[PDB]
């Protein structure tokens, strides 16, 4: 609710607004991965023995998160699956901690 007016309040008003911009980055998105599929030609090719260390990356964060998602959630769950989503579910939510510092850290804002 805010019926007219909502300066402030713009977040809650604008946030809809996403219904509107969906269509916006799909068709922007079609245009940019196009150009760049190109791009990423490059480093993927050539700088390709540098990008992929990238990937070798994870295996470093399932070592300790490994470890951490263990002692943090207390220790409490079944399976080992679990260790697969929480890349997207813990990993994740601790960056949202840090994103709010973006918007702060002048990057963004």
């Amino acid at each position: 609710g805010s019926h007219m007016d909502s300066s402030i309040s713009k977040q809650a008003l604008s946030e809809i607004e996403t219904r509107h911009s969906e269509i916006i980055k799909l068709e922007n998105s079609i245009r940019e991965l196009h150009d760049m599929f190109m791009d990423m030609a490059m480093l993927v090719e050539s700088q390709g023995e540098m990008i992929d260390r990238i990937e070798y990356n994870v295996e470093h964060a399932v070592d300790y998160v490994e470890r951490a998602v263990s002692d943090t959630k207390k220790a409490v769950k079944y399976q080992s699956k679990a260790r697969r989503k929480k890349i997207m579910i813990i990993i994740c939510c601790v960056i949202l901690g840090i994103i709010i510092a973006s918007t702060i850290g002048g990057i963004f804002g």
